[PDB]
């Protein structure tokens, strides 16, 4: 007799379990200290909690902004993805109907909205991602405004979760990093380090037919518990395997981004999700396109280095090597035309690869 993940009993069982504190792993940092220099010094390999939004350059509405306000600014008629936590099955419904449920007393069901991207709505102007995210983000820096392919629509999510909701262990799509801001309520994260063997266990667990009957954290050494409270912001690094529990009704904002400190992990995660073939619904759209733009940027940086007389930093050269490898796999004979759909206009992949390979050789000397 197995326990279904996200069921009433599961939650009761999970609430009772003791986990190691995120204390020893999650750094608490004031917003003004979260700079590019800080990220480079530490490598953004561990999650970071910023207890107050001051200095982050994050814009969000006041905590007097309610789910009812979300309905108004997003649009009552908007189709949204709703997860039935007690079944771990998703469905579609008008936001109006979810909001109706949310304000119901005697909720029979445990339902959440965790995929509402609002950048195309009136609510978009009320939220601006942290400055550090804009500084790190490959799309923000390298995807041109006049591009014929649409930017990955992953920059502004509104998360609405009722008390006792649960999101099972996962790695976010594209191995993207995340910022996560709790506006009202609190959100508990269960964090697992993306050590290589953990990643492999994760892939095997997730590919198993009975994954919903198995608590993944049982298979790893350390799963850290991190409570994120009202007004706090959590930055989750590339590749981290995590689940969440919602202790009280919670409203949160989040966004996802790729960056130059985790090229290797981004590719490893992308490779895993492609073998899993999930149709994630939360997929990082045009991950490959963002990588092509990064690759073009790196080539320009290499060429520029000859005029500046200053070498690119080692992690960028290593990043270039990893990207060039991916570029080769995506354009191989058998490498499909699913891959060609993600190539930006005006790209000559075989020429880019050859030019990057040469610049890398020159740089290494
Ligand atoms: O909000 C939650 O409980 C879970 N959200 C995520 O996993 C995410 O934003 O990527
Ligand atoms: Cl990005
Ligand atoms: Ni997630």
């Amino acid at each position: 007799k197995p326990v279904q993940n996200g069921s009433q009993l599961f939650i009761k069982e999970l609430r009772s379990r003791t986990f190691p504190s995120a204390e020893d792993v999650v750094a608490r940092v004031p917003g003004s200290q979260l700079t590019l220099g800080y990220m480079e010094e530490h490598g953004f390999t561990e999650p970071i909690l910023v207890p107050k939004k001051d200095g982050l350059g994050l814009a969000v509405p006041a905590p007097t902004f309610y789910v009812s306000d979300v309905e108004n600014y997003v649009g009552p008629e908007r189709s949204v993805d709703v997860t039935d936590v007690t079944k771990q099955k998703d469905c579609k419904m008008k936001l109006k109907e979810f909001v109706d449920y949310y304000y119901s007393t005697n909720r029979k069901r445990v339902l959440n909205v965790t995929n509402l991207e609002f950048s195309d709505t009136r609510m978009s102007s009320f939220v601006e991602p942290p400055d550090i995210v804009k500084k790190l983000s490959w799309v923000e820096n390298y995807w041109p405004d006049d591009a014929l392919l649409a930017k990955p629509k992953v920059t502004k999510y509104c998360l609405i979760c009722v008390k006792d909701s649960y999101t099972d262990f996962h790695i976010d799509s594209g191995g993207a990093s995340a910022w996560y801001h709790v506006l009202k309520g609190e959100k508990t994260f269960y964090l697992i380090r993306p050590a290589s063997a953990n990643i492999s266990l994760y892939e095997r667990w997730r590919s198993a037919s009975n994954h919903s009957e198995m608590f993944f954290a049982d298979q790893v050494d350390k799963c850290y518990k991190c409570i994120v409270k009202q007004g706090q912001t959590l930055f989750i690094p590339s590749g981290w395997i995590y689940a969440t529990l919602t202790p009280v009704d919670c409203l949160a904002f989040a966004g996802h981004f790729l960056h130059s400190l985790s090229v290797e992990m981004q590719m490893r995660a992308y490779e895993v999700e492609r073998r899993l073939k999930l149709g994630s619904l939360t997929q990082f759209p045009n991950f490959e396109t963002a990588c092509w733009y990064m690759g073009k940027h790196l080539l320009e940086a290499f060429k520029g280095s000859h005029k500046s007389g200053k070498q690119l930093p080692p992690h960028l050269v290593q990043g270039a090597k990893i990207l060039n490898g991916a570029f080769r796999s995506w354009t191989k004979k058998q490498a499909l035309a699913e891959h060609e759909d993600e190539l930006p206009e005006h790209f000559k992949p075989s020429q880019l690869i050859k030019d990057l390979a040469k610049e890398i050789r020159l740089s290494e000397n």
